């Protein structure tokens, strides 16, 4: 089972939207929803590294966030905080407050405000058969 649709990469049983364009964090969050998924989830080094190498190298949101608890992320996925690959020293909750998070560059992770505009942002799905 390895279809996607048009414009999605496919990855390991997921399909996988590289949106660009300036969005705040929950307008890729309903972004991803109108394309039919959800915020990236990320939940082993293989996938992170298959999306360091497609990412939108000034940041891009992911499906990360701790708006409920505050210093308690949750993925859109809703599985485990597993795997993780923080920026060291993030998260900070730096500024006056940062709940949701970003990929750098690198790909390493940095809690950022929510209503940060980032240029790039990824969903995920599960790949059809
Ligand atoms: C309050 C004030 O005086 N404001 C001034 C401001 O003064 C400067 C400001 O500092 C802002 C930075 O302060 C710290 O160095 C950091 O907390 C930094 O945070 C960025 O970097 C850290 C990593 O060190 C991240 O954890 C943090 O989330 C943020 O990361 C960046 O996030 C964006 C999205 O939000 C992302 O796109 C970036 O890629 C990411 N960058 C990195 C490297 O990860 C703060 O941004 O306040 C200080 C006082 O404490 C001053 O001393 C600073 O000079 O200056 C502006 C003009 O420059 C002025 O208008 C304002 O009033
Ligand atoms: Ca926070
Ligand atoms: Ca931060």
């Amino acid at each position: 089972c390895n279809t996607c649709p048009e414009a999605w990469i496919y990855f390991q049983k997921k399909c996988y939207y590289f949106g660009e364009g300036a969005k705040k964090w929950i307008q890729a969050r309903y972004a991803c929803e109108n394309l039919h998924g959800r915020l990236v989830s990320i939940h082993s080094p293989e996938e992170q590294d298959f999306l360091t190498k497609r990412a939108n190298w000034r940041g891009s949101w992911i499906g990360l966030r701790d708006l409920d608890i505050e210093g308690e992320f949750i993925w859109m996925d809703n599985q485990p905080l597993d795997y993780s690959n923080w920026q060291p020293g993030e998260p900070n909750d730096a500024g006056q407050g940062e709940n949701c998070v970003m990929m750098l560059g690198s790909g390493k992770w940095n809690d950022a405000f929510c209503g940060s505009e980032l240029h790039g942002w990824v969903c995920d799905r599960l790949a059809t058969c």
